[PDB]
């Protein structure tokens, strides 16, 4: 939006008075006014006005019949104020915005509070549980003292409920550690708008559903446009998220009070309000009188004489207090009657209660002198003040209460502090000194209103007295201040480039018409419209512009050109556009004005000295203003010389006061002379946040030396002490003369590490406390820094410090947490090449934490690095470690990649089946110019190919052209293709079933997880998909499965993928083929479709591919140009750094894609919905509702019904959908097919899918690049190859002209993907680390025959050809030819030696080796060689239903069964409803919580999502494991542990318990439906079958049309018709064999597979026929063998001696429970 626009001069316009600026001209003196004179000041007195009786209308309303659940914390009021009780409807019975307008002494606490109790009063759960902490309440006080009142009031009225009230404030760094627990947040403005200020604090925000505005006629004071930044980012938040905050402002009567309740859009008619002085709680009878001139020295003296004859209209009743303005003026003008009063008359002779000045009776008996109450005590004369005794200054405030003290003599404070009113308030000369300019100017306002509210105690009196005193000359300002008439204006004019800086930075507002509306959202606007010819503007130019489209785009032009010129916001004239610069983001973060960020910029260095740094610090522009006056160049002198830093700017001046103020601070030296008291806390208060701000600055920049100083200076403020004092001083409870006398000598402080608690005393003279310095010693945190190094490429390398804990831990001292600065740097510590947050929580502290960042190198390799771990809080708490670059061996250059020649695109027609050419005509006419390039070698040849492409890139056919090669040249050819995810190898078998199998009638298969089926699918496949894991188990046996190596075709997709997870798998199976094809038939065709690999050459060598059929392309020549976006959020915290994104997300959107479709890509699948919900309400805020749905409603609510998720029915109505696991396939498909319709354009999908996703777009975000790790309490980066295939659904080529990703993540991770995307991938190999069950397997199937064969094997491999170009990622220390064949050997050793202590095989020689029985039930099962040795060391021959359900549940299997977040207590809930709890259970363990799973999955018990996703992948490997154990116990000769191992495959497909009923196979059979027949019902299934009367649905019905399916698990249970066969004369008296057969044939000739409603694996029915002993645990025989119709029970066995021995013949199944039966006998 382009208009012309003027530059305005911000002074002219600003309303340079401040808080007193009155905008009224005269002032309205009420009736009873009269104008005495003196001849020295004149008095104006105003009366007090009388009481109002009732009306007819409002009466007082008592706190009885109020509703009975919010009547708590009133107790001890009876009756409601006549205020309250005009609001006891409004403010509990209607959510409306109030705005309370009413007397300062009104109290306004009452109304505040039943406000609160309607927001508690919606969850209340009939007192079952009142605490239902879900919402926030936020109360916003102006002055710091006022907060120490609401949060202890607000205490005790409201901790009947539960509820916890706190105060978050200071000069702290918004402590988490105690807010969570907190309901009611009591703070400033400025520190609530420091809440509202970060990038992600939100959090407080998201659940806050009330805000109390306690007075907000601050919107007058210079601290007003704070409110207005406050109200109008809180409004456009409740537009920008749809959820409703409501909104409570408290003030005082002044006019344009309507304008104030516009601003919080509060209806005139049911929620604004306004009580005139009318109604003020005690009547008070004001006076007010003017100094004429000065007589400067006779001003003390002329005010003072007015103070005593106000004492003499009442002796004790008349209570008084002098309010003044410093601290020790407390005496001062207390001493002025002593001295005035004193020497003319009577000073104040009070003489009542007694003989000896009044009562001295509780006087003299509560005694503490507090050095200053003595000289005013036997009578009632009291001090007040921040100054001195604020510890017990409750005691000056108790013995005042119970009309104890007559006379007191405070500060402002106080008005604030407690509530202490009197009958006569009174006041002094209302001229603060304010530090913020240097002068002495009028009192603010809002103290003056808080000060004089104080005349009453309606419990204690009747009337009150005014009191001022002040100049006369622009001093009728305080007449129409205390009177009603003091306008409310808006100061935003002064402060609006840092509002609006602010804003831009939130990103609240994006360019100039962003701000313009923002502006109307503000007080200034209204008070704009109201008065317009008070804020500069004029009445012609209003009419053509009421709304001031053209004033309000005028005053942020301006903010903007000063945002510019400081380097705050980049802002071009043209668009009007705002882009955040890192000054700006930090200058609001840290709430520092612009002028000051571009002095900082202006002068910091990376050699920057240490004395400049007090320099700049000196020149913040927030200290313009302090000057020198000379009554401090006396004492500043007797500073300067007494502080450390060498000040060299200036002899004094103003930029030397600040600067010795701050290090007088620092060195804690006491001040003398008042004027540096009160100038020292403003340089000093803002010298955190100034300091913090200067450290993110150098910190981001890299520079590590100001980087230490910054930091050192921000502790060195924290701690109050420097670094050369003893860092024990940061202990504040050690004598501070003991811990100086330990720094006498300089004692290094490392060394009172290696010296006892006695040795201690011997070097301090004092062994009185030696011991416990001692415990202050290892107090103090200390940690260990380990490191592995492993190079990546030439230029980088994968740094893994191992941080170890070296302290006792405490929470007194510490905390709940303890923070440092991963600080790595070169070797002159001079550039900080990589810095990341590290967080030591207090629960996890001994516990060992593992970061791994990355470091980039350089080919003048330096020796060392730096690994530099300071804290962020602790004082000289630095650990350091070098990293030798000296044995480092970085790997070889990659080769460029294939040049990509733009070639003619090829079109179909090259290919010449006509047949094929209808599969890739209808679809487009010409490959892109990576696949006509590779056609001719994957196509027109029979060699190995080798493509190396970026994902989406076309790439997926050029497999596809190897395969109609085989069909060309074989009937039914047999091809394989491999791919490393189950998701993807489902989305191309959907994909190739139609092109081949449906068109092409070839048939298609897919791999599944029994073997013998997998087996027969092989058989028939033409083109076979599997992933690594499927086809090993197939592929491993090769030497008897014939048909593994007749195959044709061996394709192989995404072989980038065997360097991450489940890689070596991978690797076995392609060394698998590549050795199989040593001229045993013809070359198998080894084409493996890969992406962008630097180190491709090593792949393609390692497959037999040459180097002309080796194509491996750069990420540049992608087809569809991508344009890759990598933003970084500089949020430690992953909780925040995600909601801090989701503003950014929308506002990406809107910028790259505003009308294509766009994917975004969240952690969690809870964050789909969240990060969906927050497009709807943000994109609704834009006004701009449904510009994401491009169809009508209408046209999706038949789609729609079909949906069961609300949530999904409703995003999906405003264009955007999401995807998680959670969701049915039904509603997966219906979300991808209207996304790529162009219906929706927006879905957010998990991690977790993105592999499964047949959906492309023009704009991939990616949310964040972490997901959490409940293993180890720590979020851990995405894999690489993650967000590669996300990146690569940014692939339009057919629609888009281009692709655009956007990466959001932490700013430690974004130097890393700024180089691994824009440059090839480097890929490594795992295998060693995973070596042992592929060996233990190679040598049950005899491929390994001795140690050599075992060194032969790795010459196959992808580990073999990378183990010799970058030795150190598997720590070869040389690189020659003698160092490999050692580490090999070694490997192959060490690998070989575990499975010997193992029992899987038998080394005999120094080169054979045999396997064992351990090691061939490793291999068949495919199961983990450590499983099966868990097994043989657990079970016992006791060992029974539930002890086999410990041990299978912790098979090294289900190691990988994630922890996720917020489970640690969500699993600790399953062990509380299981029947067999555990012993110890950490709930953070994965096989603690596999057997939860499984025991709920015994029980029925619903899977409550998320940790129902894992229970499927336990269910997947829960066959082969308790098979394993029906091997192991039958190995053993254990027939009770045997027999109860094959019950638990049949109660796990069907899922029953040990005494589980055996109905619970029925299709429609609910838990309370088997106490039907109890009586005399039915127990098995088989008398439900031989009554042969159809009875059925006879004796109880449920459902009709659903009794088909009964009817098919039915015959589909078998029944048993056995009868064993046993000969006495083929053996008898034991000696020879005895051999035993059993039946074969069953009834139902059925071929209908298992009925598995509870297993997610179809399965087979297998049975176990175990001839065991009578019951002596003997397990004689057993077989395991498919179940048919006819078989061969191939069992014998020897017998023991004599003869007379009970045998037993068990037949067991592993499917279903109840067709098993015994057989008792006996032979011989």
């Amino acid at each position: 939006a382009l208009a012309p626009r003027q530059v305005l001069d911000l002074e002219d316009l600003v309303f340079t008075q401040g808080s007193h600026f009155m905008a009224n001209k005269r002032c309205q003196l009420p009736d009873g006014s009269f104008r005495r004179q003196r001849k020295g000041y004149e008095e104006v007195h105003v009366p007090a006005l009388k009481p109002k009786p009732f009306g007819s209308e409002e009466q007082l309303l008592p706190v009885e019949k109020l509703p009975k659940y919010a009547q708590a914390g009133f107790e001890g009021f009876k009756t409601l104020n006549r205020i309250q009780s005009k609001l006891y409807r409004a403010a509990l019975e209607t959510d409306e915005n109030l705005l309370l307008c009413a007397p300062t002494g009104a109290g306004k606490t009452n109304v505040a509070l039943m406000c609160m109790l309607r927001e508690i009063g919606k969850h209340i759960n009939m007192d079952g549980t009142i605490n239902v902490d879900d919402f926030k309440i936020i109360y916003i006080a102006p002055m710091r003292s006022l907060v120490q009142e609401m949060v202890g009031s607000f205490g005790k009225r409201l901790a009947t409920y539960g509820i916890t009230v706190a105060e978050l404030t200071g000069d702290h760094q918004l402590c988490k550690e105690e807010i969570s627990a907190t309901q009611i947040i009591v703070c400033t403005p400025e520190k609530w708008d420091i809440i509202t200020r970060k990038g992600g604090e939100r959090t407080y925000t998201q659940l806050v559903r009330l805000i109390i505005l306690d007075e907000i006629h601050l919107l007058h004071d210079d601290r007003g446009p704070v409110l207005e930044a406050l109200v109008a980012r809180a409004i456009r938040n409740i537009e920008c998220t749809q959820e409703d905050v409501r909104l409570i402002g408290l003030s005082a009567t002044l006019p344009n009070y309507e304008d104030v309740a516009t601003f919080l859009r509060v209806d005139p008619a049911k929620g604004l309000f306004y009580f005139d002085n009318s109604f003020r709680p005690v009547p008070l009878e004001q006076t007010y009188v003017g100094i004429t001139e000065k007589k400067a020295i006779k001003r003390f003296q002329i005010m003072n004489e007015i103070v005593y004859e106000k004492i003499m209209e009442h002796a004790g009743k008349n209570q008084v207090l002098v309010f003044v303005h410093s601290r020790k003026e407390t005496g001062k003008t207390a001493r002025a009657i002593r001295d005035m009063c004193l020497e003319k008359d009577t000073l104040g002779l009070f003489l009542r209660e007694g003989s000896a000045s009044t009562e001295v009776l509780r006087t003299e008996a509560e005694q503490c002198k507090n050095l200053e109450l003595k000289d005013l005590l036997p009578y009632g004369f009291a001090i007040h003040h921040a100054g001195m005794t604020r510890v017990d200054r409750t005691l000056v405030e108790d013995l005042f209460a119970d009309k104890h003290i007559q006379v007191l003599v405070s500060t402002a404070t106080l008005a604030w502090g407690v509530n202490l009113p009197a009958h006569t308030v009174i006041i002094k000369g209302t001229q603060v000194y304010s530090p913020e300019k240097g002068r002495w100017t009028e009192l603010g306002a809002l103290d003056i209103l808080q000060m004089l509210g104080r005349a009453g105690r309606p419990q204690y009196d009747t009337k009150g007295e005014g009191i001022l005193i002040t100049s006369h000359g622009e001093l009728q300002y305080y007449l129409s201040l205390l009177n009603q008439q003091l306008p409310i204006e808006s100061q935003m004019v002064s402060k609006l480039p840092d509002m609006l800086n602010a804003e831009i930075v939130l990103g609240n507002v994006q360019n100039a018409k962003d701000a313009v509306n923002w502006l109307g959202y503000a007080y200034l606007y209204i008070r704009m419209l109201r008065s317009p010819t008070l804020y500069g503007i004029s009445h012609d130019d209003l009419k053509g512009d009421p709304l001031l489209d053209q004033r309000r785009l005028d005053l942020v032009h301006t903010a903007a050109l000063m945002l510019d010129k400081n380097n705050l916001v980049k802002y071009d004239k043209k668009t009007g556009n705002f882009q955040v610069t890192e000054l700006g983001r930090i200058a609001s973060h840290y709430y520092i004005t612009n002028d000051t960020v571009q002095t900082y910029n202006q002068l910091l260095k990376p050699t920057l000295s240490e004395i400049e740094l007090f320099r700049v610090f000196s020149l913040s522009s927030e200290f313009k203003n302090i000057t020198v006056r000379e009554e401090e160049k006396l004492e500043l002198q007797k500073l300067l010389e007494r502080v450390p830093i060498p000040v060299k700017e200036s002899i004094e001046e103003p930029s030397a006061k600040i600067n010795v103020l701050l290090q007088a601070f620092i060195s804690q030296l006491k001040l003398e002379g008042f004027a540096l008291m009160a100038d020292m806390v403003y340089v000093t208060q803002s010298a955190g946040r100034l300091m913090r701000a200067i450290f993110e600055i150098v910190l981001n920049r890299g520079w590590a030396q100001l980087t230490d100083k910054t930091l050192n200076l921000c502790k060195m403020i924290d701690k109050r002490m420097w670094q050369s004092m003893c860092p024990l001083r940061q202990f504040r409870k050690l004598p501070e003369e003991v811990v100086k006398k330990i720094e006498k000598k300089n004692f290094p402080f490392e060394r009172l590490y290696d010296l006892n608690h006695n040795e201690i005393g011997e070097l301090i003279r004092m062994p009185k406390m030696g011991k416990t310095i001692h415990k202050y010693v290892h107090l103090f945190p200390k940690l260990e820094l380990s490191v592995h190094l492993q190079p990546i490429t030439r230029s980088t390398l994968k740094v893994e410090l191992t941080i170890t804990p070296d302290f006792q831990w405490d929470e007194k001292v510490h905390g709940s947490s303890e923070a440092f600065w991963i600080l790595v740097e070169d070797v002159d510590s001079e550039v900080i090449l990589h810095h990341e947050y590290f967080l030591l929580k207090a629960k996890y502290a001994q516990d060992e934490h593992l970061i791994t960042f990355f470091v980039p190198v350089f080919e003048p390799l330096p020796p060392q690095y730096f690994i530099r771990v300071v804290s962020d809080r602790w004082l000289s708490c630095e650990t350091q470690l070098p990293v030798s670059f000296r044995h480092l061996i970085l790997p070889e250059k990659y080769p460029p990649p294939t040049e990509l020649l733009d070639l003619q695109p090829l079109p179909v027609s090259a290919l010449r089946n006509s047949a094929f050419e209808s599969l890739y005509q209808d679809k487009f006419p010409f490959f892109n110019p990576i696949q006509t390039q590779v056609f001719n070698t994957v196509y027109n040849s029979d060699d190995n190919v080798f493509v190396g492409a970026p994902t989406g890139s076309g790439k997926t056919i050029c497999a596809e052209f190897a395969i109609l090669r085989m069909l060309l040249q074989s009937s039914e050819g047999r091809c394989v293709y491999i791919t490393p995810m189950e998701a993807l190898a489902e989305q191309v078998y959907m994909d190739w079933y139609e092109k081949f199998q449906d068109r092409l009638n070839k048939k298609v298969v897919l791999l599944t997880g029994e073997t013998s089926t997998d087996l027969k699918l092989l058989g028939k496949g033409n083109i076979i998909i599997s992933t690594p894991e499927k086809w090993d188990i197939l592929s491993r046996r090769w030497k008897q499965r014939k048909n593994v190596q007749n195959i044709n075709l061996f394709v192989v997709d995404e072989v980038h993928l065997i360097g991450g997870e489940n890689g070596p798998v991978l690797e076995v199976i392609c060394s698998r083929m590549r050795y199989i094809s040593s001229q045993i038939e013809r070359p198998i065709r080894i084409v493996a479709l890969s992406s962008s690999l630097s180190n491709a050459k090593d792949v393609a060598h390692w497959l037999g591919c040459s180097a002309t059929s080796t194509f491996n392309f750069h990420p540049n020549v992608r087809p569809v140009p991508l344009e890759l976006h990598i933003q970084g959020f500089n949020i430690s915290h992953t909780q925040t750094r995600l909601l801090s994104m989701a503003k950014p997300v929308y506002h990406a959107i809107t910028k790259h894609s505003p009308k294509k479709p766009v994917i975004v890509f969240v952690p969690s699948r809870k964050q789909t919905r969240l990060t969906a919900i927050d497009i709807l309400t943000t994109c609704a805020c834009d006004i701009q509702r449904q510009r994401f749905l491009h169809c009508t409603e209408k046209d999706l609510i038949p789609y729609l019904e079909k949906l069961s998720d609300s949530t999904l029915k409703e995003t999906l109505l405003n264009g955007v959908g999401y995807l998680h696991e959670g969701l049915s396939p039904m509603e997966r498909r219906l979300v991808e097919q209207l996304f790529s319709s162009g219906a929706i354009q927006v879905v957010v999908a998990s991690r977790s899918l993105c592999w499964g996703m047949n959906v492309a777009a023009h704009l991939v975000i990616i949310m964040d690049t972490q997901y959490y790790n409940g293993k180890i309490h720590a979020y851990v980066d995405y894999p690489i190859y993650d967000v590669l295939q996300m990146v690569g659904h940014a692939n339009r080529p057919l629609q888009d002209d281009e692709g655009r990703c956007v990466i959001m993540c932490q700013g430690s991770k974004k130097d890393f993907f700024k180089k691994f995307l824009y440059e090839p991938l480097p890929v490594e190999s795992h295998l060693d680390h995973c070596m042992h069950d592929h060996f233990n397997a190679e040598i049950v199937t005899k491929t390994i025959e001795n140690k050599q064969d075992a060194v032969d094997y790795l010459t196959w491999t992808f580990l073999y050809r990378r183990m010799t170009q970058n030795p150190n990622y598997y720590n070869l220390q040389g690189i020659s030819h003698r160092h490999l064949s050692d580490h090999l050997s070694e490997l192959v050793e060490q690998t070989l030696s575990d499975l010997e202590q193992s029992k899987c095989i038998s080394i005999e020689d120094e080169m054979d080796v045999a396997p064992l029985n351990l090691g061939m039930i490793a291999a068949y099962y495919y199961i983990n060689y450590t499983t099966i040795e868990l097994f043989s060391m657990s079970l016992n021959a006791k060992t029974k239903v539930r002890g086999l359900i410990e041990i299978i549940s912790n098979a090294a299997e289900y190691e990988n069964i994630p922890i996720r977040h917020h489970e640690d207590n969500l699993l600790r809930q399953l062990a509380q409803k299981v029947p067999h709890k555990l012993n110890n259970p950490k709930f953070n363990d994965p096989h603690v919580k596999t057997n939860l799973l499984l025991q709920a999955h015994l029980s029925r018990m619903q899977l409550s999502a998320e940790l129902q996703s894992d229970t499927e992948e336990i269910l997947s490997k829960a066959i082969r494991l308790i098979q394993a154990c029906v091997d192991v116990l039958s190995s053993n000769g254990w027939l009770s542990p045997a027999l109860a191992a094959m019950e638990l495959a049949q109660m796990v497909t069907q899922a029953m318990w040990s005494k589980d009923s055996y109905l619970k196979q029925l299709p429609h059979f609910t838990s309370e439906h088997i106490k039907r027949c109890t009586d005399k019902g039915v127990e098995s299934v088989f008398d439900i079958m031989e009554m042969e009367d159809e009875e059925r649905n006879a004796l109880l019905q449920l459902t009709d049309s659903q009794i088909a399916d009964v009817a098919r698990f039915c015959n589909r249970y078998p029944n048993i018709e056995l009868s064993y066969e046993v000969v006495d004369k083929d053996s008898i008296r034991s000696g020879g064999p005895v051999v035993v057969l059993v039946q074969l044939e069953r009834e139902e000739e059925v071929t209908g597979p298992v009925i598995a409603p509870l297993f997610p694996q179809k399965r087979e029915e297998g049975w176990w026929v175990v001839i065991g002993d009578a019951k002596s645990n003997s397990l004689i025989s057993i077989k395991r063998l498919t179940l048919q119709q006819k078989a061969k029970v191939k069992l014998d066995f020897v017998a023991p001696a004599t003869g007379a021995h009970n045998y037993t013949l068990y037949f067991m199944s592993d499917a279903y429970m109840g067709c098993d039966q015994e057989y008792k006998f006996s032979v011989d």
